[PDB]
């Protein structure tokens, strides 16, 4: 199983992949919500949503339990600035 060190508490299976407890390491979104998207766009971020809603679903966007390692930092620029724009 692939493994990927971030900032869970306790060691996790998720998908296909294992969550290792590091601490002050990647930022983990449990599900993705109107905060986790304005959050992004104004610290000139991305995120890692560990699993999926419908919000991302319909964002298009890949999660630790359906994509594994690739959801690492994958949601892209143009999908939280899209997002974000009728709340501003």
């Amino acid at each position: 199983k692939d493994v990927l060190e971030c900032n869970v508490k306790t060691t996790e299976v998720v998908g296909d992949i294992i969550l290792k407890p590091a601490n002050n390491s990647l930022k983990i979104t449990e599900e993705v919500g109107h905060t986790d998207l304005m959050a992004a766009y104004v610290d000139n971020s991305s995120l890692t949503i560990k699993k999926p809603n419908e919000l991302s679903r319909v964002l298009g966007l890949k999660t630790l339990a359906t994509h594994g390692l690739a959801a690492v930092n994958s949601v892209p620029w143009d999908t939280i600035a899209n997002y974000a724009k009728p709340f501003l």
